[PDB]
């Protein structure tokens, strides 16, 4: 036996950090949780019992707060790379490191129309995300996401004209609720090292933020032909506003509302035009996915 | 032995309702998760397996369908109080009908500055809650809550002068970090009836706005002492502005921040006036609880 | 305004102890999570801004350390007297003390056919729980449990001859899947205080064993009449076998399993009688409570 | 802009099967969860609103209910590759299914030492997965699974001669706590098509109780230096019993149990060779993965 891949580091690291503008007296905070991952010539560890090799797990953790004490931790795209940066030139022996970066959300509140300096709510579960990928000789390469956002739309949706044969039961429809928990993930162009990266930095929190408003917009203005058909305009839309994305993803679920039948009590009317009362399906869903990149 | 209590129903009903004006063309969707359990005159069901005295837990689930269908479904307070008063009406042998009702949010989406007429966003998992306990002859009494609102600040958090034995640890603290999961409940003045619900039917909405207002404003302005006396402040201020409320409780957990100390690495300096990054704690956590009523 | 109610305290402690046999070298490993919640002469704290009255929570959970370093952590309504006991014995303005206990399964490993001294696996989800109110003058209530013991059998169960109305869809049935999560706690006679409790020790582990007994074994050969007649017998068959218990309260999800009807497919027998792939539903789902006292 | 990539599909499909044995009267169940998703010549239900091309969701829904009616449910390694080979030999532009299969734990209970007909038990959250790609020209590629089983050994398990450096805090230690949530894949050879997995079906049971025999074994046995050389002698063995797994993947968190210093309180000694009472850390935790294959 051999060993043809092996990566180990510590997962579900939480850290919060404070910054305090001494002027204004103004807080910000930012809370994220960390993931690192690495590889490297680690093998003996497995096959021979041989711990002179491992970077303790521990240690990464120690790493982790650090590199947030000395250095920004956004936008996360940036604090993932000096991360994984970090390992690659410390460790001969490491050369690759993977950092996942979730970010939680504490946005500051507003008490009585004016923005507090130090009070925060958190305003949904919804995530901003980044995957980075540090590997030695070849560069950084980025996968920023967001995910979470739960939306729905009362009407505006229809689904006909697909395939009918003998599996068929679903009616064809010309006014359905359509929702859904957002997943998108876009795909940087490789950076060749931190410098590259560094360079790039207004980009990341302008495409965060365009992307977020072009998926709202076209959820609630696209007479929707099928969920595939609205994804494909929303993943059309960031590759013609951000040059340096080279692929977008969305992964998005379709959770039902079913229709509830009512005739049987007093012929009550509860379907089609009369359609009022729903049931929200928990399971199943449909799963829909798509990659869009350039020609 | 013998029945000393016994109640049972229906559990984790979901239910979408839209409202469409044919006007203006604007929806409004809501959506709840429903429980009704029934007590009365069943033991036999339990007892001599007597099945002739059980509303089918199936038809309970029926009756919340067609119940939305016909009512309205807000205030919840309202739609609680409607459901439970048909259980004891309808049935004579049910004497007591307890219906509970978590709210989830959907926001109207604004695109472009202005609301748009049929797309909504879940802006966080916070809830609007009620508790409804009709029973017959003793009218309804109605608890209303929220929960599941997220805060934090960074300031402004003070905990000293408390208890030191030779059981204690904690240092004393004048700047700590405060964050916690709102869990506040206002219990009613009991109602006669269906008809006395009706004539304080604007009062529910405006005291849900207003103990959300006053639980953000009080956390976010108070210098606190500890969270025993911030609570006790929010409450005390929920009672004053409604007199129909007869008590207030709040349920508050104390989601620890740690400093990290870093001064083995090479004499970094993250702790008191110099703490920039922490170590959120997921438990243990404390827990502080108190109801509040009038002299 | 002023304080009905008030308590406070550590949530979410976990705890694991270790006993080390040094003659047999056998390891036995206890895992629990803990609550502790104090109430007293605490008013202060809220109204006040009085810290001198306050145990620090973060001290409730240095007790709960030492309390299990020092004296056996098994069987847990034991530990949780000792514990409550020690709060109001030490701090003289604590008159009561709330101790709730999550005990985790940690079973010992069978290798080739025989136990193996310090190596476990967690067999299910399945908790024994304890509840201990510790009130000075008032002695020590006990309420033991066990939750989360999830259960299916695919015939026997009936369910016929319930209320019909203009409500009802339900069919009767001869023949269901029945399955629930049990949720099963017994009440103890008041005792004195410590004393008492030590002199009944045994008693504790043989009640949960014969309680979880005659769960399962009532549940497995009863021919059910309903959920409702089923929980019935075993509550009364606890009572029996052992008169320190004074009440049982069950609380039982009813988990439904759906006939699919496939006629509409090449004319497919599915149902009554042929009814071989059925849809569990995940929500809405019955909920039937009981609580059995004796005469 | 173009379609890179695209598959969609029907996830947590929920489908219960019993099997009744009409001579003995034993009845046997089986309770899955179901992900398929399709890719194919469907571009242009992205690009073009052609929804003619879209076999519907509620349709591979209808398909996994009446393909379960028709064809045993076990092994799960044979009914998932039934279910893709039906999608790609059934619609000539589908040219890949991919079907993951959660199979959850139903265990016949043994009441007074005897093997009860129609009565079953969750005896824990582990499962049994399957994930089977069916491309169309290319076979079936199988990966079967097991997850959730969750493990503790009190006493050899040692960490040292780790890297140490300017980040380093960890102690080294010749005897600790272990305890992980096992999760292990094996990888089959490629299957030309159905009837080879039909040929093969004896040694899908036989290599899951060998893989979780050999897990629990090594573990229970296994004088650890570390997580990584005892997975890979798991993942050794398992490769040398079943000549038809080309890989075997194990995926390991470390929960960490921390000890808790007590000497600050009365001199009390809870560390080393004294340490009785531990604190389980719910995070951050060690997460350390190996792919091992054959030379
Ligand atoms: O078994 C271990 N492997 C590791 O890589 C590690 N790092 N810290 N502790 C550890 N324990
Ligand atoms: O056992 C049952 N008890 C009930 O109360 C009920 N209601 N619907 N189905 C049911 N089954
Ligand atoms: O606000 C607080 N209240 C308390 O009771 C407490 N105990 N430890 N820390 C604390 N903070
Ligand atoms: O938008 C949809 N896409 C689909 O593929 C589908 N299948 N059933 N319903 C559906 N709705
Ligand atoms: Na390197
Ligand atoms: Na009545
Ligand atoms: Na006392
Ligand atoms: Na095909
Ligand atoms: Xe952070
Ligand atoms: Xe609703
Ligand atoms: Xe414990
Ligand atoms: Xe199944």
């Amino acid at each position: 036996s051999a060993v043809k891949a092996a990566r180990y580091g510590k997962d579900n690291v939480r850290v919060y950090k404070v910054h305090k503008d001494e002027k204004t007296g103004v807080q910000t905070v930012y809370e994220m949780t960390v993931c690192v991952l690495l590889e490297g010539e680690i093998e003996t560890s497995y096959t021979k019992a041989d711990n002179s090799v491992i970077v303790a797990t521990d240690s990464i953790k120690n790493t982790i707060y650090i590199t947030a004490k000395q250095n920004p931790v956004t936008p996360p795209e940036l604090f993932g790379s000096i991360l994984g940066t970090h390992f690659i030139e410390k460790y001969n022996h490491i050369h690759a490191a993977h950092v996942n970066i979730v970010c939680h959300r504490w946005t500051r509140m507003d008490i009585d129309g004016k923005p507090h300096p130090h009070s925060f709510i958190r305003d949904s579960e919804e995530k901003r995300n980044v995957q980075v990928d540090v590997v030695e000789g070849k560069g950084i390469d980025i996968k920023s996401s967001l995910s979470g956002l739960t939306v729905l739309k009362s009407t505006n949706s229809q689904f006909w004209g697909f395939l009918r044969d003998e599996y068929t039961t679903l009616k064809e429809t010309w006014d359905r609720i359509l929702s859904t928990d957002v997943d998108a993930t876009w795909q940087w162009k490789n950076f060749s090292g931190l410098q590259e990266v560094r360079s790039h930095v207004p980009k990341f929190d302008a495409t965060w933020a365009t992307a977020r408003e072009v998926t709202l917009k076209t959820f609630a203005e696209d007479n929707s032909a099928s969920v595939q058909a609205t994804m494909y305009k929303m993943a059309e839309q960031i590759l013609a506003r951000q040059q340096l994305i080279e692929t977008v993803e969305y992964s998005l679920p379709n959770k039902h509302y079913f229709e509830i039948d009512l005739s049987w009590h007093k012929g009550l009317q509860n379907t089609g035009k009369n359609a009022e009362v729903f049931a929200p399906q928990s399971d199943p869903n449909g799963l829909i996915k798509c990659t869009v990149g350039r020609s």
